[PDB]
């Protein structure tokens, strides 16, 4: 994008606001950000729940000063729970009005658990069985762990074993599970509080045991299907039950599993793909092995996504009559639909403006005169999510300006790259081009490279490329300099790098390092053993040109690396030293 | 006290309420409990924080019929919390009113921990240290317990443990005590919640020299500790020094009761279970240590919230009776009485001539229909109060019979009986037992009669079944009862089985000859091991012995007889053994 300097009229821009999941903590004060430049002092006004939010009627409510940054404090009293809600931002000025995303707040809770009465459960001896949890509802989801009611812990293994969901499972109860009574508990993410369900008592009956084929406890049926937003972690499970207790093993079908990416939990029950990407739907199955017998059970993994930008609308800088477009383009699964609004009105009733064509999602305006300055707004949504993009039309007549200081200068050793650095900017965005020693042959083409942005790269640099670069901007309404002296200083280069040798317990060796570098520089040497820092010692004398060390002995074995830097430039040279046994 | 039947006329009594100390979970609807009697069907109000309770301007809150039980609902909107206060019930009717206890309608917490930033405490190896949990009050108290971070458990011993406040005492800090952070934890478990603080971290300074011991929790010489009779006894006493001193506990005068006393917490606490005026005196622990030892007295007084020697009972008297009410508390300090009438104060009540008030006793001379109230006495002192209520009743019926006529009890030969004979009348009337018209009194061994009337025989012989007559007499006539006890004849195994040895392929048998009153329905079980028997498969029950054939492993161990009838249970036991 390209920015515009406040000296000049502006549509309002947001700079910094609060994420769409805004969870908060039940203790702290709160805080929904909103704050944006704009030429003209910008004015902010909040919609709560789709409806208008009074600051002035709540005293609770602040708004902070030339911003729409909102800081409810409960000091007097109240209680964040009952603000929870969606929240939005707009900030005005004469020449348009900006949104912000929708801020759904919501205050991390940690309801108790619910009063029920739990009978003590009855299993025969090697049968399977299901502690169901269900814990209470937190944001982010509590982390369920079980433990006696007296706190000792449970612990699990291969046969018995938890979800994700939270529920214990039992492949195959022995007599031994009577050891401990089970009672769940959830620990709250922002609180650290825990919520103990009531204990859970078992009673098992022996046999008047004998084998059984595996069978599926928690995916029942023989498929199932599940669906994952891209960019989320995929979490599958398989349960099994038998006497002899069953093994799973995950595989998916036309394909191995990511190893980069793909990780097992919960005794191989579980697993996880970190970062899911569309190549990651397909079938997985897993196979739940047992001396008996082994079934499989199939699982269709299908990854949607939520809308991502890949051309994202940019700010259109235009001088009266000249033609642009705003462009919004994002990708996703199911495919976006895109819906502009104009200062945060619907694009089908907004004022008329006969520059302004739109088409699918793409606006064009032809001929741009002042009027049709304003903030349009791209939403391109989904069922999976939405992309909120702001981007204004600001028409102007202003001469092209130099944003950067005037003769800079930067220094280079002799085969770096490099990049100078001349943002501008004008009316009509002006042309930029480079210039070496007053030559009328601007610079571009091998060993050039000149950015949007007015910077040029130098891929290679040469002792020719050495001197004065002047960057010009212009435009129809005149034109603007600058200039950078570029300096080639000669590299660190070792001309005498220490060599590899073996040497017999007792010997001096010397290991040379002769550096030759731009006489104009700090030229700082060091060694390494191995590969971290040398501390300097007894029997070891560091020369200028060298370091020799008396009485080698195994320990001095191994590599050593010459370390000779300057500010702008590094050598490294690395030589291995042997020493014999007797 | 006397109960009055519920078709003669009586002033309003309290069955059912809340406790005084009312604690409710802040999600369930709200319950205040308040039900009474009386034959005017009373009607009944509350006062909430000592001013009239309007239910019908909160539409929340309603009362059950008949009753002053009142309910809020929170499925409209509300919560729990703003109902808090004091609630007295009072229900009423055109004979009196009886008040109920005050109600300290209080909604349970289980607080967070502030938002705190700790700082990493630092101290030197072998200092004494002090980690304050200092937890936000709930109700009601939680469990303190010290814990890691990642939920590791903590070590506590003699050198490092926790006090009854629940701070986290190092009599000296050692090296390894880092290598676990601190965070104290509080346990509720009115709701099941569990509340972290934010963890302490140690950083331990080496610089070790011995030192003498030194008093950590009880500041000073000497401490001062009052506790409430019937309640526990907490003392403490932690010490620090570089050798890990042992605290010992010891009493000035006396020897520290066996069977109440405790040592908890690795000795460093005392603990006396149900503490009486005797406990009462002065305790000193000693600190000692291999450099020296130091003594820390506290004195301990016990005070007590009041209790009952007397509780007034309800006056039933006929007219021109005399009668009390006797309102007798004992407690430390002694109790101060204040009597009431319908829930007035006794000095704007409305003048009675026949009633005469002295101390802690009201006296009725000439007593008349007029007069008939609900009288409450309140005993209270600083540490807690008594609330009751007796009404005087005035009535001129003659003895009634509150059971059935011509009770059936059944008894088999050598337990214990008891027959139940309720009665009342307008003046308490003497009740008396007699046997088959044998006109002397049933009374002394072998025989006790209680203050409701029943008649208790401890050994119950062959002579003993018969006809028993209640008879219950007053001055305006007398009423009788009639009881036919009937003895049945003990059922006993007179063949019980035998151990035996027997192999393999044996028809095995076990012989339970049972004898029992021909007048009683028998039944015969059999019990392997402690379990229920299985009848069938190759196991044959004959009326008076069990057959097993094909003998094996499972059949070796204990076998049962189990003989019982309605009255009766007898057990025999036998072993077998199976080659
Ligand atoms: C750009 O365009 C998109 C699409 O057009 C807009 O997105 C729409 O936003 C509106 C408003 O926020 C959504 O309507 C709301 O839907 C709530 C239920 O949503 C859940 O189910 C639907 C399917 O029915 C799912 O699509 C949702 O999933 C999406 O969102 C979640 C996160 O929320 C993501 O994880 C998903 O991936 C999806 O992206 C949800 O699962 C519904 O509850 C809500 O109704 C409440 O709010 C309205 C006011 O907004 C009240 O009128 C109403 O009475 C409800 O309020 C009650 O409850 C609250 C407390 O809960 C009380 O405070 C109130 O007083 C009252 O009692 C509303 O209907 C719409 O669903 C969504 N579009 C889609 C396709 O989902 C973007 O907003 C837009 N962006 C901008 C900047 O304009
Ligand atoms: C039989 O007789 C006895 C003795 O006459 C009565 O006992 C008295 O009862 C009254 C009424 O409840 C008590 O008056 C109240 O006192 C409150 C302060 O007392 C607290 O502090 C003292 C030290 O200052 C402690 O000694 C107390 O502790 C003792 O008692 C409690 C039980 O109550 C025990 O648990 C202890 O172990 C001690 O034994 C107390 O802790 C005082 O706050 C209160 O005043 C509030 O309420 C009235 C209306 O009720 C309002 O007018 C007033 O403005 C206050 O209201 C504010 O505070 C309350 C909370 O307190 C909030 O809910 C409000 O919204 C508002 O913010 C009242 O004055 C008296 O203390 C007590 N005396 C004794 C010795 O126990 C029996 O009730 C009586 N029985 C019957 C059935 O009638
Ligand atoms: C092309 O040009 C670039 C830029 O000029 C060169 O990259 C520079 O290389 C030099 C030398 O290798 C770097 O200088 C060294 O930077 C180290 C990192 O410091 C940064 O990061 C730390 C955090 O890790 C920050 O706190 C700090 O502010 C810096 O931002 C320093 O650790 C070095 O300190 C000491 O190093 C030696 C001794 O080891 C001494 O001689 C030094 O004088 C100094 O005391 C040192 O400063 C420099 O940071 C690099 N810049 C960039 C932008 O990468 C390329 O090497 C060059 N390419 C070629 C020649 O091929
Ligand atoms: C003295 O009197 C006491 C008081 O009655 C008496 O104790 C009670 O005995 C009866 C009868 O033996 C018990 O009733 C039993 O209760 C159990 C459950 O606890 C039931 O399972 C029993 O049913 C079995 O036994 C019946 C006996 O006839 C069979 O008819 C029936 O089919 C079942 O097989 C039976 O109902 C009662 O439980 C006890 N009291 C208590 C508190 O348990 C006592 O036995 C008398 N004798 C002596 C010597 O004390
Ligand atoms: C004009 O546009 C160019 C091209 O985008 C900008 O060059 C880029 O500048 C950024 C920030 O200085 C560089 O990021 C840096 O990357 C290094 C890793 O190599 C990292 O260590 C730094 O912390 C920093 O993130 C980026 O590499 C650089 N790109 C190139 C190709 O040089 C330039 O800054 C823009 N100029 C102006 C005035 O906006
Ligand atoms: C008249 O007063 C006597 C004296 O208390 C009452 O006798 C007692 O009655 C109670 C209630 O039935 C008995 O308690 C019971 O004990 C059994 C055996 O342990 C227990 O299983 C029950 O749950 C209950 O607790 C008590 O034992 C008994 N006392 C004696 C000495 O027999 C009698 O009931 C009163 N009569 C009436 C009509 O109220």
């Amino acid at each position: 994008s390209i920015e515009i300097p406040m000296d000049l009229t502006q549509p309002p821009t947001i700079t910094k606001q609060s994420v769409k999941d805004h969870i908060v903590d039940p203790r702290d004060n709160i805080l929904i950000e909103c704050e944006a430049k704009g030429n003209p002092a910008p004015s902010f006004h909040w919609t709560r729940n789709s409806r208008f939010f009074n600051i002035a009627k709540d005293p609770r409510v602040s708004m902070r000063r030339r911003s729409g940054t909102l800081v409810i404090d409960f000091r007097s009293g109240g209680r964040p729970e009952e603000y929870e809600g969606e929240y939005q931002c707009f900030a005005r000025n004469k020449f348009g009005t900006a949104l912000s995303n929708r801020i759904r707040l919501q205050v991390s809770k940690s309801p108790l658990w619910p009063k029920e009465n739990l009978d003590p459960v009855v299993v025969q001896e090697g049968a399977p069985l299901t502690l169901q949890c269900n814990p209470p509802p937190g944001l982010p989801s509590p982390v369920i762990f079980w433990m006696s009611s007296s706190m000792e812990p449970i612990t699990q293994d291969k046969r018995v074993s938890q979800g994700h969901n939270g529920d214990l499972y039992f492949s195959n109860v022995m007599l031994q599970d009577m050891q401990t009574d089970y009672s769940c508990n959830a620990r709250f993410h922002f609180t650290h509080t825990i919520q103990q369900k009531n204990p859970f008592t078992l009673k098992v009956l022996t046999n008047n045991v004998a084998e059984r084929t595996p069978s599926f406890m928690y995916p029942q049926g023989t498929s199932s299907s599940q669906m994952v937003l891209r960019g989320m972690d995929l979490l599958l499970e398989c349960i099994a039950s038998g006497v002899p207790t069953p093994d799973i093993a995950w595989y998916k079908k036309g394909g191995d599993l990511p190893s980069n990416k793909a990780k097992f939990e919960n005794f191989n029950k579980a697993l996880r793909i970190t970062n899911v990407s569309e190549e990651d739907s397909g079938e997985y199955f897993c196979l739940a092995s047992n001396k008996m017998g082994s079934i499989r059970h199939t699982i269709s993994v299908r990854v949607k996504a939520a809308p991502y930008w890949l051309d994202e609308p940019k700010n259109l800088i235009l001088a009266p009559g000249e033609d642009g477009r705003l462009v919004c383009r994002a990708n996703g699964n199911p495919k976006p639909t895109v819906q502009w609004m104009v200062n945060g009105e619907p694009l089908q009733s907004a004022p008329p403006n006969p520059n302004r064509e739109v088409a699918g999602d793409t606006i064009i305006f032809r001929d741009t005169q002042i009027s049709s300055r304003a903030v349009y707004q791209c939403n391109t949504s989904n069922e999976h999510g939405y992309l909120l993009a702001n981007a204004f039309v600001s028409v102007l007549d202003v001469p092209p300006r130099m944003l950067s200081a005037r003769n800079q200068l930067i220094r280079v050793i002799l085969y770096n790259r490099t990049r100078l650095d001349c943002p501008f900017f004008g009316s009509p965005i002006p042309t930029l081009r480079w210039f070496k020693n007053g030559q009328g042959s601007n610079l571009d083409g091998g060993n050039y490279h000149v950015y949007e942005n007015g910077s040029l790269e130098i891929k290679m640099i040469r002792k020719e490329d050495q001197g004065i670069y002047t960057c010009v901007a212009t435009n129809i309404l005149g034109k603007a300099e600058n200039q950078v002296r570029l300096e080639v200083k000669d590299p660190t280069r070792i001309y005498r790098m220490p060599e590899d040798q073996v040497a017999k317990r007792g010997t001096t060796v010397q290991l040379e390092c002769r550096v030759k570098h731009d006489p104009s520089l700090k030229l700082t040497v060091s060694w390494l053993k191995d590969d971290e820092p040398l501390y300097i010692g007894n029997r070891m004398k560091k020369e200028d040109d060298s370091l020799t060390i008396f009485g080698v002995a195994e320990r001095d074995q191994g590599s050593y690396t010459c370390m000779a830097s300057t500010e702008l430039d590094q050598d490294l040279a690395k030589a291995y030293l042997t020493v014999l046994a007797d």
